[PDB]
């Protein structure tokens, strides 16, 4: 009924009403698509690439209009990449309460006025059924493969555990069966941070003139390392200061100055509101709730998988990777990339996560 | 010429003008102490005992008066104990920079108001010179041995390398040669979380009746996840809600609830402007600065010293204990001591790390 945009170009896909979870119904739901290959005649050639918690759809190419930099993970799809856009049709959606064209806290809602603090709570789980609705308003009914790391692996479990006859394989990278202990008390702190600004203003601040700024730098600079690996941040900053500063009288230390960029980075790209809404989603984050555990449910999934797991990870330990390959009866067994660069390295190791694409993508084809 | 207070009790030490190592000079300085077992007829047997971040004096016995909650190292110190008071003489200082005795932020100023933003940056070897000055003030001018872990270890190799002579073991316990970059960053952001507070107010909160309790809050939740093991916490708390609370209807998760708490642990015993002025003596480690560096300073110390580190151990990881017993001549090589509790693990394995300590006590013997 409706149609994937043009390569490179925006679409914003009408989905409708949405119900969630909660019970609650979210009306006028709209999430933003991209997409790079052709659509095969019979719309069996899809892999969707799930962003993670800041991303949204331009996962390849270079800064432009409409995008101040390039993809999030530039290069995974094209002519020849690990996502052969020659023989595939990469589709990556902005996902449901997020701030980059899907319906989020700062977009605007029938009133007239932004959601806001009218936003509800929403699961990884809603977020994928956003994402099916939004491929079904475009014919879309059946996918090859679906690849994520982090939050987008999240998203990758749910949409094969929870749609295994419309999902032909998966690819679910740096992610856990469930959020840890570890991760909900960094990011339950990461949310306190933001709300403890007082621009905050109940999460309804937008169009004030005033933001939360200092808080989600805050978040940002925490969440950050979480994402890094230890060794390596201590090679490339060490105690080193910022230039010519003197933290002994009030400078900064050049990892210091390093975290206040990365915060900067984000503010310019990224609204507070859609920060928390997201991140009380991978608190919520649970394969197993109401389905009898997770051993219960990933035990019950057929899909074929491939899962991997970085060997320096601290927000999303390789045990967490092992528990998905132990459980999984569609995966042959843990895929170990070896990398320094921690959680980051899924999206840096390009060669070692470029053979995981493949065979994901190798099993889409032999079903 | 001052007294070592009796057995238990707080005694308050008048130290006198200290110069600080960026020339600034702090008048009327005083260092809270506490001491345990009698002190020998030559004065000799001192076993410094150092304590970390948020530490004070009182480092064994129950709570009581002045005393709210048991000592931070309950037991270690005692009859029969791995500082044995029937032979050993421990005492404890307050750091300088504190809120428990000491001369810190909170403490009152010549002019009667509180030092406040006029509290001089201070390093951990400025730290030393005020334990240092102490001692002496009491007629005790060479220790036997000097004991810490976390920032009590940074402490306690400062004490080594610096006072060579006048020392005769040390125990180094989960630290560092230096501040690593991931120390610095997860640091200076707790700082900008208390300073982020409104009111903070530039650090001169104290008669106000208003203090930056929220920014402390987050500071010492994010410090708190840095001292815990990823598996222990999961194991603990898992993603389990705070008793009958709905977090996906605005409830706290387990293990967000237990952080709340330790937070408010904190506010009702810890001082903000210490909580800045200490982890920013922190950042400023490093025993190599006006050495040489790192190897240099630490090859040219022969003190005999016990180095332990945790396995699991994720703010001073087990490399840079490493570091130091390759560098140490006077270390036989790393004690890995065994632990899933990470940094806290010293705390908490009493017999594997009681077993160094009376190594340590051993080698302050032969000597
Ligand atoms: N892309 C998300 C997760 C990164 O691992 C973010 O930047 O926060
Ligand atoms: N918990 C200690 C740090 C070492 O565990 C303190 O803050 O005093």
């Amino acid at each position: 009924t409706q149609t994937l945009p043009a390569e490179g170009e925006i679409g914003l896909i009408d989905v409708g009403s949405l119900q969630l979870e909660s019970g609650a119904v979210i009306d006028d739901v709209c999430i933003a698509v991209q997409r790079w290959g052709k659509l095969s005649p019979a719309r069996d050639n899809v892999v969707v690439v799930l962003h993670a918690l800041t991303g949204d759809s331009h996962i390849t190419g270079p800064a432009g209009p409409g995008h101040p930099t390039p993809g999030w993970w530039d290069g995974v799809a094209g002519p020849g990449a690990p996502i052969d856009t020659t023989r595939w049709c990469a589709v990556a959606t902005n996902v449901l309460g997020g701030c980059r064209g899907s319906t989020g806290p700062s977009s605007l809602a029938r009133d007239g006025k932004p959601w806001g603090s009218r936003f509800p709570l929403i699961s990884i789980r809603d977020q994928v059924q956003a994402d099916v609705a939004a491929l079904a308003a475009l014919g879309i009914t059946e996918v090859a493969a679906v690849v994520g790391g982090s939050m987008g692996g999240a998203r990758a479990l749910e949409w094969v555990v929870g749609y295994p006859d419309r999902v032909r394989a998966g690819l679910l990278l740096a992610v856990g069966a469930r959020a840890t202990a570890d991760q909900i008390g960094t990011q339950t702190t990461q949310i306190a941070a933001i709300k403890a600004d007082p621009d905050w203003q109940s999460g309804d601040y937008h169009e004030t003139g005033r933001a939360p700024d200092a808080g989600l730098r805050l978040a940002r600079r925490f969440a950050h390392l979480t994402y890094r690996g230890e060794i390596e941040l201590d090679t490339r900053f060490a105690n080193h200061n910022q230039g010519n500063e003197d933290p002994t009288a009030g400078g900064r230390y050049a990892v210091q100055s390093y975290l206040e960029h990365q915060g900067d980075k984000l503010l310019s790209r990224f609204d507070a509101g859609s920060y928390v809404i997201l991140t009380e989603a991978l608190n919520s984050h649970d394969v197993g709730r109401g389905r009898g555990g997770v051993s219960a449910a990933l035990r019950a999934c057929p899909v074929p998988v491939v899962v991997g797991g970085i060997t320096s990870d601290r927000l999303y330990p390789l045990r967490l990777q092992q528990e998905l390959a132990d459980l999984l009866p569609g995966c042959a067994g843990l895929r170990v990339v070896e990398s320094v660069y921690g959680h980051d390295g899924f999206l840096v190791e390009t060669e070692a996560v470029g053979e995981l694409i493949r065979q994901t993508l190798g099993l889409a084809d032999r079903e």
